[PDB]
């Protein structure tokens, strides 16, 4: 919130206050928050009648330091996930020198919520045991028309993990984020398109076109009509089988069956089974393309632009090959010849509505023929062109039927929106600020720095390095938990249950699943994400350049814990543990904003634990650091994205370090703190240098012990901002020596990014869009960092910290308001009863039927002999259940 | 754990506090949590990869003892299956030259948990009584499909003992283990096919091929088509039978019934049919052979290339022949002609997809004509040459079928994991160390040396001596019990139970089986195994050559009661007694990893006790030791086999001898220990010779009193592994004279194995990557071996363990463990503010596990 | 509603007409398909067939009102020359029948 | 707040009444299907007075 | 094929006065949907009455699909106390109503 007051800047919370831990239940962050302020908006409303076109910038008037006010002042919006593939210069398009950015994802099997073997398998052990005393083969009943055989398969020997359902639900919200860009144009933000490319203007007259493997630059064109991994570079295989038998041997093991509970629909059903076939296989298995109409600044020159996604561009690995099993249409014995299987298959697979080329070519609607026992030759298609032809015809609408259809078989609200948060997190990216005097600056177009970008984590963005596919691969990002097919083969018939796989009474999705408003959001709920990084970094005073070494680094042993309990390294009683400071930033976020990250359970020996996105990254990227305007590095900051007005208007408490300059008053305007706080001024040998009140400490080290760094203290980061927020400080030692790292040309600090204006519009003045919190401490060589000034610039600001005189600096003039977290159809209230009492029943449904034991066992031989009698079910324990105790 | 500190090594427990009797029940030790050990690491040059084909590996940071830091430096992980019999030289494959390893075993007898009579039998022997079973028809049957007679004629046996089904589970899952090679290359790790031949490129585009007597050398083909045995030559036999009237006597009282459930277990009832009979044959009746396409270090070079697994040559049972009776699908009287037999089945007997030649040949698919009390002739099949038929079809799904019937029959849990426990100890297998002064070090191409290889036991495994078939004198290895066909009929037909023959749910098999990682989790369950065993040999001074001689040519009493109580002893009526020691063994696991190995019930005279596999070794082996470069055998160290890296990283407890070094430069480096604890030096400075402080002596200064060794005392082998640690250690006697045993070249120490590196990987620096624990004390003389130091280079240490200095060492940057700056500018003590806000969610982790 | 628009209202509309799948494959009747068999009820005072039908072991009941299958296509009339027109909602029967 | 566009997630209230007006407005004989400004509906419409 | 049979009751034969049309109607009904395609023919003439003729109808019952079992087995009662067949004419002679 922004201080109206010296008084209330002085009354802020301490950072410890705020990194406390917290015990309260808290509401999600749905980005209404942000959206309720920077827009019209007060209520649900379609977004083509609001025009979200033009809402897309923080507006307000502006208080000068020397006293005059500017109206209508602008602040861009940060983050986007478009990277533009053609670039304006010389007001003609043209196309893009730099080479595309690259994430690779970490993935394994985790233990979640303990399993448990649901009532009909052990029907399905009962119906075994009890069939031992005949000479009849048929053991078991058929569930849903699959082979009883399979069944008695599949019903054996489960793990001990639980599952997940994480990689398949990210592969289903990255395609959702995607197609989402295809609705008119009245509903996206302008400013996405000219994050980066500023010199580019959209038109609102037509929808942009989404399409696949089209990109004129660096082979981005993966094979084309013939296309291959963007990764391996290879081509998959995919087979379709009536009963398992058919599978051939060496992968029978990795097979995965496809539940009835979709494909119910009248129409759209092959294209489920497509769309699920998406689910399970490895992505991209293509890159998609935006494509806008665009123009110049003047409007003059027109044409189509070309953008890469990023969600098309983060991999997660998963099984090239693969061979599904289509339910049967009436218990039958199997086939033996090719009408009879076609004739029996209840959804018959087929291409969609858009041919290929190359071995195996796919002709449009093409339909398959089905594999079956004593086939003279196996059939099955490339993958690669069969997720292509189906590629151009996935939307937003069919996404939300079939996951509410998924819906009802199993739990998917809050792992949709734990892997939502993750889409979120690795996709939303911001371009790297600019050093300057004034309030705006922007790099050179068609450069290395225009496009060089970081995540909502203060971390850059790799790089390719050769043409696509790729022939080798970067480092892993994130980890993301894995989804098991033969634990999927047992959940998805009914066979077992787990407290996160139980389907919840909303029978619904999350909000953000089926609008078109969808693109506006997520690109609003990057902000928060960055907020609580950059209070993370700039409590503690590291520069950019010790973060970028810190890892290795052996002139001091405080800076290695630093960097290492800050990413997920390790583990425990066979499962992940989270990053042991993230729970710090997480604990920043609740207190902050008062929401709550979506998380996901680890199961330790039993225990639960949580973890949020902010939990698992990995280490080896580098940190964001600011250009010149020249485009030189600067390594002399913190890490910085994000003006710090986006940190401070939106939040309901902020940390007292961070907090705005307070508006002129009558004779009062800013002040400092000193002595009387506890601090002390620090003076060297040189007579012409003074740096502001200091921690007493300050005093006595010129290098920081090693085993101990710069502490928490935010009055001394005050005073270190009112000696930055002058236009001529110098960064140096102990001694006045000159540092290592590099240092901006004098009096700058960095400022966001530049885009056009609109009629009316004027741009920010002076540090009204600076970042200002970023104050040094620590060098690279172990060095303290003292801000200086001469003695006679000295006088003014001492006496402020004195609080006998006065500061002079610009604001927003702009007032507080934070909103509280916060339909029924007249045919709901007509039918809410009987929507009670069978949601409740839903719960429980479980792998259960009306049928008992006690029924069960009339039907018995023997019923002491019954596996269910000498064995009920447990829930197994963890890491594993007890084998061959000591008696 | 590796320490951080010196104050971390000075606060580990005792060896003798591990070896102590824990009374709680115990998890047992998977590989699924085993795996996330290997993943999940400290380091940032890392790639973390995703797929287990390149988690393979021990990676990470290290310092150096000169302040210098490495990053992403690799150890190879020890142990494997596969047995290369192609291998390069020169860039391309080339035929073997050495000979097969081989493993043999002995059976016992099961008197545990007798069996319980049910009430049908009972009624039936009552019946037998009042009557003279003189009411039933010619053909009554029940509803299994055998006639009544038959069922009445075995209720009449009396039976002492109970039933064990180990034997039967240890071929199936022998044969699983075999079978699960057959996924695709991504679903298993490169690092297993190149553990001995370390000049060989795996290739990921294709899966392992398995066949059946395809070998290239040393009659390793088994006559091809027509297949004998490979112990022994010669062929079996097997026959089919609906009723147990038609099998020719003497060979009556071993008949197998088998039931319909076996019949119902699988989709095609012949291959369930199959199965059950190799799951009670001698094993084994082939040697299946692994191929896999491989490539040369320069990736020039590529072909296929042939591996022999570890199981294919383990030697169990002995049945050659074998009778089955089938149920009858009819209620029918027994037949007299061939079409009555044939028509009378549930399921007609027939031949596997692969033909085979010989006397007898069998065309694939080939239908058995059953027998009948008509005798023109009896009839009968080759049962290597069955068995070769089916061998291509059996695969870990429908193995998974199996074994969930078995479930439901009668519990398969824990007698399975016991079985499985067998299997890795039995089959997991890594080669002989070579010595070195740096890093990493390996033996040559196609030598001898490269071959020799052994058992996470520390047992050097046997070689085969002549071209096969094999007419050996046996050497076997560990006992095992025997499951018994007259107590399976009782069992099989509903006429007796046992406690541990409780019917289960298929829900309940063990995860493992038909699961396409199994093979990746079985090395990891080698590595716990062998740690034990490590800190057996190890806490006791006694030299390889010591070990070689105590049982068969040693006259020192006191080795022979060490090498005697080590193993287990027969009782009179020829059931087993455990070993003595071998309950210590037991204790350390349970105290350095908090897990349980399996137990197997065990019985004195009617006096309950258990059994792992541990205590089931056979005395008279040969120990392991280590090569110098150029392959000169030395014997002077304790045996050793695995790096201390190995030992360190995954125990949650070692004893104080064991701990890692702390970094170089550190207050709290490296240090010793000294008098004011209890020690005293040793000097020699008339011969330029100094050695640690050590434990004081008791009237075995320079010869061990016959009757008594060297006392455990952990700060003693502590200070030797300092001294040792130091460039050019001499090993020699009280005097300072010669000791018999063969020594390394000096200042060399033996060291983890050599393997073909990835991209941006390093080779381990100084001796990040050697065994260090392993220090001599005791020798086959009898005399006390000495570390020695001359009086210059013995300056600085003596300090260090007088703790007035500071010794550098290099080390692992890995959990926990920082680099030290060569300033040390030290501040107050100060607990930083992160560390206090996270400090409550930190401890409930640790009291998570400690629950666990 | 069913395959391409925007409206969350429309969705949810067509989607609650019609039933849908148990985890063990049963069916779960209509949600709205209740109201029509009540309109059935008030306006002729007769009743039409009930069914028995289960959610994990609770009974239940179905009608042929609460069978049918989401993503048809609707009833629309013709202009005379037979020129589709779509602006009413759907009809067949003419209302002195209704009536 | 529905008189043009309808809010996102709500549609036309039922109230039998003004459908009567609307059949009443309808069965005169020229009536024309437009929107809220008096602009031309997406859907298509009968020949007037059909 | 084992696990999929049906019995016969003798309550199906003894249905109607020719136990074979039973035993087919049976079969129909517990097979696949349709097996044919029915056709009614009915006369009819011009609206002048001009020209008379034949005219074929489908009915909408005939197209309707139902069903998946394309194939079965029959056990049928034995109307003597026998051992089952081993010969052709055993069996024949051995049923309640030869199909």
């Amino acid at each position: 919130p922004i201080s109206a007051d010296f008084s209330e800047v002085e009354n802020a919370p301490s950072f410890l206050s705020l990194a406390e831990n917290t015990d309260e239940v808290l509401k999600p962050y749905t980005g209404l928050e942000i959206q309720t302020i920077i827009t019209n908006i007060v209520g649900d409303a379609n977004p083509n009648q609001s025009r979200i076109f033009d809402q897309d910038r923080l507006r307000g008037n502006q208080y000068s330091a020397g006293g005059l006010v500017t109206q209508n002042a602008v602040s861009a919006i940060p983050f986007t996930n478009l990277i533009p593939r053609t670039i304006r210069v010389g007001n003609i398009l043209v196309n893009s020198a730099n080479r595309l950015q690259i994430t690779e994802t970490n993935v394994s099997e985790y233990y979640s919520n303990p399993i448990i073997a649901t009532k009909l398998s052990e029907m399905i052990s009962d119906q075994v045991k009890n069939n031992q005393f005949s000479t009849w083969r048929r053991d078991n009943t058929s569930l849903q028309g699959f082979n009883a055989f399979d069944i008695a398969t599949i019903n054996t020997a489960i793990l001990p993990n639980g599952l997940s359902l994480e990689s398949m639900l990210l592969k289903l919200s990255l395609l959702h984020s995607i197609k989402a860009m295809n609705v008119d144009a009245a509903s996206i933000n302008r400013s996405q398109y000219q994050v980066i490319d500023h010199n580019t203007v959209p038109t609102i007259g037509a929808p942009a076109v989404v399409g696949v493997n089209n990109s004129p630059v660096f082979g981005e064109d993966c094979g084309g009509n013939n296309p291959v991994y963007p990764f391996g570079g290879g081509t998959g295989a995919i087979a379709f089988h009536v009963t398992l038998q058919t599978v051939p041997d060496e992968r029978k093991s990795y097979a995965i069956f496809v539940p009835p509970a979709i494909l119910q629909a009248t129409s759209d059903a092959n294209e489920a089974l497509a769309l699920f076939a998406l689910s399970m296989s490895e992505w991209p298995h293509a890159l998609y393309t935006v494509t806008k109409q665009t123009t110049d600044l003047a409007g003059a020159n027109a044409g189509q632009q070309v953008f890469i996604p990023t969600q098309s561009t983060i991999h997660i690995g998963g099984r090239r090959v693969l061979d599904l099993i289509i339910p049967r249409r009436e218990i039958a014995p199997n086939p033996t010849t090719l009408v009879a299987a076609n004739a029996m298959c209840m959804v018959r697979p087929q291409a969609g509505p858009d041919a290929t080329a190359g071995a195996i070519p796919l002709a449009a609607g093409q339909l398959f023929n089905m594999n079956f026992i004593g086939a003279p030759a196996f059939e099955e298609w490339p993958m690669t062109s069969y997720l292509y032809s189906w590629a151009g015809r996935f939307d937003i609408t069919t996404i939300r039927q079939y996951m509410g259809r998924l819906a009802t078989m199993v739990g998917v609200k809050d792992a949709y929106w734990a892997a939502h948060e993750l889409n979120v997190a690795l996709s939303q990216v911001a371009p790297k600020m600019t050093t300057a005097a004034g309030g705006w600056a922007a790099q050179a177009a068609n450069s290395a720095q225009q496009s060089d970008v970081c995540y909502s984590s203060l971390l850059t963005v790799t790089r390719s390095a050769a043409n696509f596919p790729l022939a080798n691969q970067p480092a892993a990002d994130m980890r993301v938990y894995d989804t098991d097919p033969a634990t999927w083969n047992k959940v998805a018939l009914g066979l077992a249950t787990a407290a996160n796989l139980v389907p919840e009474q909303s029978m619904d999705v999350p909000f953000v699943v089926g609008d078109a408003r969808a693109s506006f959001w997520e690109r609003l709920q990057a902000i928060p994400m960055c907020i609580a990084w950059t209070m993370y970094y700039h409590s503690r005073g590291i520069t950019t350049l010790a973060w970028d070494n810190a890892y290795t680094d052996n002139t001091n042993k405080w800076l290695q814990k630093m960097v290492r309990n800050t990413f997920s390294t390790t583990q425990s009683v066979g499962t992940i543990i989270p990053a042991r400071y993230g729970k710090i930033v997480c604990n920043l976020y609740k207190n902050m904003f008062h929401r709550a990250p979506a998380y996901v359970a680890t199961s330790v020996g039993g225990k639960e634990l949580h973890i949020t996105h902010f939990e698992r990254w990995l280490p080896g990227g580098t940190y964001a650091n600011v250009y010149s305007g020249a485009g030189a590095v600067v390594n002399c900051f913190s890490p910085v994205l994000i003006p710090d007005i986006w940190c401070q208007y939106f939040t309901a408490k902020l940390p007292l370090f961070a907090g705005a300059f307070p508006p002129a008053q009558g004779q009062n305007s800013t002040k400092g703190f000193n002595s009387k706080q506890g601090l002390m001024i620090h003076r060297n040998q040189n007579n012409n240098l003074v740096a502001p009140y200091l921690e007493k400490f300050a005093d006595n080290s010129s290098y920081f012990p090693v085993g101990q760094g710069p502490e928490i203290n935010d009055m001394a980061t005050w005073n270190g901002r009112l000696w930055m927020t002058t236009g001529n400080v110098q960064y140096l030692d102990y001694s006045g020596a000159a540092i290592v790292e590099a240092v901006p040309p004098a009096g700058e600090l960095p400022v966001g990014k530049q885009i056009p204006l609109l009629a009316g519009e004027n741009a920010p003045i002076e540090l009204t869009n600076a970042a200002t919190t970023c104050v040094p401490r620590y060098s690279n060589d172990g060095r303290r960092i003292f801000t200086y000034l001469t003695t006679a610039q000295s006088v003014i600001p001492v006496q402020a910290c004195n609080r006998a005189a006065n500061l002079a600096r610009s604001c927003w003039l702009l007032s507080n308001v934070y909103a509280e977290p916060a339909v029924e159809d007249a045919f709901d209230t007509l039918t809410n009863s009987s929507f009670l009492d069978v949601a409740k029943s839903v719960a429980e449904s479980a792998g259960e039927v009306p049928a008992t034991k006690a029924l069960t066992d009339l039907q018995a031989v023997d019923v002491s002999s019954l596996p269910s009698t000498s064995d009920p079910s447990n829930v197994l324990s963890q890491p594993a259940p007890l084998m061959s105790p000591p008696t």
